[PDB]
C-alpha cells in the first residue's frame, strides 16, 4: 500500500540524485574562479540530499 | 511511522529543488538568443515544482 | 490524508524530472567525443527515474 509506494518515491528520488551528480558533473566540465559560492551551495545541497537520502533508506 | 517517512521525503525534494536551481543557474551563465522556449519551459516546471513544494509543506 | 500526500510528492517528483530533462538538454546543446560514458549513465538513470515514475502513477 502506502508502504510500497514510499519505497517507490525514494527510489524515484534516488535515481533523480544520480541524475543532479551527472548534470553538476557536466556543467563542471563545461566551465573549462568565480564559481566559488555556485561550488559551496551545490557541495551543500548535495550533502544535505545525501543525509537526508540515507536516512530515509534507514528508516524504510 | 509514514508520517516521518513523508517528511524525510519532501525535505530531500526540497534539497534537490535548491540543487536544479543552482544547475540551471550554471547553465544560464555558461551560455555566454535561441534559448526561449528552453527559459519557457524551465520557468514553468520550476514554478510547478515550488507550488507542489509549498503544497506539500502546508499539507504535512 | 498521507496518500494525498504522496500525490503531491509524485507529482513534485515528476516535475522535476522535467527540470533535469531540459538540464541534461541544455548541457548538451552546450558542449558544442569524451562524454560517451557521461551520456550513458544520464540515459540509464532516466530510463530508471522513468520506470519509477510510471509504476508510482499506475500504483497510485
Amino acid at each position: 500500500g502506502i508502504v510500497q509506494q514510499q519505497n517507490n518515491l525514494l527510489r524515484a528520488i534516488e535515481a533523480q540524485q544520480h541524475l543532479l551528480q551527472l548534470t553538476v558533473w557536466g556543467i563542471k566540465q563545461l566551465q573549462a574562479g568565480g564559481w566559488m559560492e555556485w561550488d559551496r551551495e551545490i557541495n551543500n545541497y548535495t550533502s544535505l540530499a545525501h543525509s537526508l537520502i540515507e536516512e530515509s533508506q534507514n528508516q524504510q
